[PDB]
Formats: C-alpha cells, sequence, structure tokens
C-alpha cells in the first residue's frame, strides 16, 4: 500500500505577505500524517524561512537542484546545501524546466541521483507534448524513465510525477480516465524495469490540474497515488486536496 | 562613479559557514559613502542573509527570470526579490552563459524586466580563453550592445567584466589588460550612450580577485571596483571591501 503523497508546487511566485498566509494556512489544517505524505515547494528565495515556519509535519523541498557538489555554479540551488538547512525534498525534471531551460533526460537523471545521495526525496517529473501525445506517449514517458534508471539504483525515495503537458494551454482538459492510462503505462515500465516490489511501492502521483472537487475522482482510478498541485497550492483549496481523505 | 564592491558566493554555504561570513562582515567598519558592497548568496539564503547582514550592505540574487511571478518552476522572480527587499542581481554571469547556455539577448532581456521592477542589475560580460587572441572586444561589445538594444536607461546598470580564463582559475588579468578593456568598454559607452552616461557607469572586473592582487588595481581609472568570487567566503574579503577607503 502506497502512501497517498501530496506536492505543492508555488512555481515562481510568492510575496512575503502571500507566504506567511500559505504557511499559516497549512499550520492550522488538521493533518493525518499517517494517510498523508505532504510537501511544499516554495520559489528559491523562501526555502530556508518555509522550512523555519511551517510545521514539521510538512516537508518542504526545492523547484529544482544542480546536479554537483558545492561549487562555481551562479544562479544554482546545492543539493548540500538544501539538505543541511532541513530542505528535505526537490523536484527535478518539471516540464517548464525541460522545455523553457531546456533540461535533458540525462540532466535530470543525474540531479536525481545525486540528490538521492546527497539524502533527499526526489520528485521526478516526467510527461509528454501534444505532437509526443499523437502516437508517442508511451515512448517518451519510458525514455525519460530509462534515463533516470541508468543512474539511480535505489527508487525508495522517488516518486514519480506525471505531468500531461499536452493538456496545458490547448484546451484540452486532460480528464481522470486519460491519466488512468498513463499511469497504467508508467507501473507498467517499472515493473518490466525494476521489478514487480519496486512497481507496487512506487508513487506515482498526477501533476495535471486538480482542484479539491474532483481529486477524489482521480484517486478512485487505480493506478494514481496523489497529486503534484501547480496554481491550487497557493490557494486555500491545497488544504482539501491535502486532506481529502478525511 | 562610487566604487563598487561584489562577493559572489557562487553555489557554496551551509547554515554554521552563511551566519559566520555575515557576522564577519557586520563586525567589519565600512565606508559607505566611499564603496557600494553587495553579497549575492546562493538562493536559498537570500531571505536569511538580508535579515542578518548590516543594512550597510546590499543583499543581491545570483540570477533572475525575465517575466512577471508565473509559471517558471525552479526560477528567482524580480518582483519576489524586491518584496523582500533584496535590491541586486546578477545577469549574465559566465557560469551561466556557458553551462545554461544564456544567450546575450536572453540576459538583456532579464537585464531590462530586472531593472523594470527596481533592482540594480551587476551585467556581466567578458571573453574567453580563445576569444581572448584577437576577439576580446569583438565579444564584449557584442554582449554590451544586446543590452543596449533593451535597455534605454543605465543608471542601475553596473557592468562586471569577468575574463572567462580569469574565473576560477588563479590567472587574474594583470590591471594593464583589465584597464585597457575597461576603457574601451567606456569608450562603446560614449559611442552608444553618450559621454555623460559613460562617465558614470561602474565597470568592475572579476576573476580571481583576492585580497593580495586588489591594491594593485585601484591605480587605474576605468576600474571602478571588483566582483569578487571565491575570495568573497573568506576572511580576505573584508580588505577587498575596505581597501579603496584605506
Amino acid at each position: 500500500a502506497r502512501k497517498f503523497f501530496v506536492g505543492g508546487n508555488f512555481k515562481m511566485n510568492g510575496s512575503l505577505e502571500s507566504m506567511k498566509t500559505i504557511i499559516e494556512g497549512l499550520n492550522t489544517t488538521k493533518l493525518n500524517v499517517g494517510d498523508v505524505e505532504t510537501v511544499i515547494f516554495p520559489q528559491n528565495m523562501y526555502l530556508i524561512t518555509t522550512r523555519q515556519q511551517v510545521k514539521k509535519d510538512i516537508g518542504v523541498g526545492a523547484q529544482n537542484v544542480f546536479d554537483k557538489k558545492n561549487g562555481a555554479y551562479t544562479g544554482e540551488n546545492s543539493a548540500q546545501s538544501l539538505i543541511d538547512a532541513g530542505i528535505t525534498y526537490t523536484l527535478t525534471g518539471h516540464s517548464e524546466r525541460r522545455t523553457i531551460f531546456k533540461e535533458s533526460d540525462e540532466f535530470v537523471a543525474d540531479k536525481t541521483k545525486f540528490a538521492l545521495e546527497q539524502g533527499l526525496t526526489v520528485v521526478a517529473c516526467i510527461g509528454e507534448t501534444l505532437a509526443e501525445r499523437e502516437a508517442n506517449t508511451i515512448n517518451v514517458v519510458v525514455r525519460q524513465l530509462n534515463a533516470i534508471a541508468d543512474k539511480v539504483q535505489n527508487w525508495s525515495k522517488i516518486v514519480i510525477a506525471y505531468e500531461p503537458v499536452w493538456a496545458i494551454g490547448t484546451g484540452k482538459t486532460a480528464t481522470p480516465e486519460q491519466a488512468q492510462e498513463v499511469h497504467a503505462e508508467i507501473r507498467k515500465w517499472a515493473t518490466n524495469k525494476l521489478g514487480a516490489s519496486v512497481a507496487e511501492g512506487l508513487r506515482v502521483i498526477y501533476g495535471g490540474s486538480v482542484n479539491g472537487g474532483n481529486a477524489k475522482e482521480f484517486l478512485k482510478f487505480h493506478d494514481i497515488d496523489g497529486f503534484l498541485v501547480g496554481g491550487a497550492s497557493l490557494k486555500p483549496e491545497f488544504h482539501n486536496i491535502v486532506n481529502v481523505h478525511s
């Protein structure tokens, strides 16, 4: 039985006031920590103050990390620095970084491997564009996942986030059935590549648009283990996703 | 032109080391009328650095994106920086141009947006080892022209000339070479922006500046300060920051 996982990706948003509000909101929500692993991923500059201010039952993660030890990489987040301040999670390979900053499959894998070695849990993001959806959905996520498998032996601290990039800004709303289809394919790939015990423990979270109302409709589908929430994670709605089981 | 000293911490730090580096700067006597001093910590420390370092010292990001708050996972927001009292940023550092392939045009776009949102920008330029053969001025003028194409007002720009071959290699440019590049940069600014703007423009030297070679630069009238790398994490930074005022 895989533990329900809800990540909140704030993206490149925030003010001092809005982050105080979000954090105080999370501190007063009734969390059953036994049945949900909750993590928020604030904009880089807020990482330490978010960890200081949000209660221990909520994880804090970076939105990106570099793949090397501390050194001369101006502008980057260090995995070593992150966990030294108590930031224990990170995203790698988010679609916005694969597209805007052309992060390669191999670069995402190397960041994942290094972050894991340094003690972080990695939410490794994958997903296909609309052109790739025409015929190559399986081939794309399989290729993205294989690059990670080439570098990473231990998947106990990986969770996979499936982003339906094809449904972003295309008028197309990705339905729960369409998500279930891909999540099943991801778990099939993991069974085939890593063995059944890894695949059955591996969280595969949906990273397309979701709210507290249809959260339950998505969780009715057989292979969806939680969510990487985008825009709703800045809003009170995030609490109804985190707390969906109660 | 007020002398400018920046300290680029790059992708370094721990809670313990960052607390003592800042405490070292807090208890260092400064002539703020004489030197504009700024430190650029790793992204995660931006808020705690602004909280802990005395008001006489500015804090800046090591990089910023070129758009308003939105869906750019992993990036620093210029609006968010300003909201929290971070009033500086680097753009175009050579490590970002080389590792992350930031173009002249992207750097110019970031510079313009950061300026519009209220930041002072240390726009970084410089030529490689191969370009040093015969193409030094072709390169820095091209990089500057891209900035001028997007930016009308240079009041809150500082130019940092860091020869790539001098970054982290220990091979400091001699002041005599630095002076002539800066003289060409000021010649370019005179022609492009007018003598008045050119005469107020800070052009600072970066590249293996340390407490032992700092003084030699002060005799050259087109070198308006330093962008210090590895030495900015060391107690000798306390020299470089004050050495103009001695």
